[PDB]
């Protein structure tokens, strides 16, 4: 059982090892795609590139790279987006892959700007009135309503695509509060954050793939979906104690690069989903 585990690596502090085991043992496929230089300045990070196997295709015929991969969980029944911060010449692509993806929820676990930097680009209106048109992709987006709580803020969003007329609603889950060092010292309003993705319909079978981000789609972003489906596959199992986050976390891997960037992601990861369980038992 993890618990135990979670005192042993902690106790020992073994998080580092731990940490370079699944390193060592991750996948690596080919990204071609991503290294063409007709696309490096799509990419946020040259070293953070989607895996051609699982990179999500935009339908237009010109260019149909995002930095973007789609993580399947076969026995969890979920599957996630995972993408970068979009940059200033990508809000455009980013909103055609929500729309051809028919994604009904977005989560972004960074700020725009963090330590001083910009992470992200402003890529929702900020005000009703003020909507955005992308010319490039033919899609205009509408702030319909806001909800600002204390660690998190809803939003409800309208994209119409401007060549057929049709409308579809998307959820904006804005994680507000992650520290710009290190990882919550609590993970219960992560949790609580996560329930509420989970009770809007987003992460279900009737949607498209939520989109999920922070700056480049594998730190933050990956102990959302590996808190997820772990709690997920706890109530699929007869056994919950044979969820083993490690396995769990290597199988995401195969999908894209660098899932959990530091020790301290994977041991807030145990804690997060160590947490979450005693919620789901």
């Amino acid at each position: 059982e993890m618990e135990k585990e979670f005192e042993q690596i902690d106790k020992s502090g073994s998080w580092a090892a731990i940490y370079q085991d699944i390193r060592h043992e991750a996948s690596d496929f080919p990204s071609r795609v991503a290294k063409l230089p007709k696309n490096k300045n799509r990419n946020r990070y040259r070293d953070v590139s989607p895996f051609d196997h699982s990179r999500i295709k935009l339908h237009q015929e010109d260019n149909d790279y995002i930095n973007a991969s789609l993580i399947k969980m076969e026995e969890a029944q979920r599957s996630y987006i995972l993408t970068q911060g979009p940059l200033p010449n990508t809000v455009g692509h980013f909103w055609e892959m929500v729309w051809e993806q028919k994604s009904r929820g977005v989560v972004m676990l960074n700020r725009v700007m963090e330590k001083g930097s910009l992470k992200c680009a402003q890529y929702w209106p900020q005000k009703e009135e003020k909507e955005m048109i992308f010319e490039d992709t033919n899609l205009k987006l509408t702030l319909i309503s806001e909800d600002i709580k204390s660690y998190y803020t809803v939003r409800q969003l309208e994209l119409e695509n401007l060549t057929t007329q049709e409308t579809r609603e998307i959820l904006h889950f804005h994680y507000t509060t992650w520290p710009d060092f290190g990882v919550p010292e609590s993970p219960a309003s992560f949790l609580n954050f996560l329930f509420k993705v989970r009770e809007s319909g987003s992460l279900s079978p009737e949607h498209g793939p939520v989109v999920v981000h922070c700056s480049a789609g594998i730190g933050r972003s990956g102990t959302f979906c590996l808190a997820d489906t772990c709690l997920l596959l706890m109530d699929k199992r007869k056994d919950p104690s044979s969820v083993d986050i490690k396995k769990v976390l290597l199988e995401m891997r195969k999908f894209r690069m660098g899932l959990i960037q530091t020790a301290d992601q994977l041991r807030f990861s145990y804690l997060a989903v160590i947490e979450g369980a005693k919620f789901i038992m």
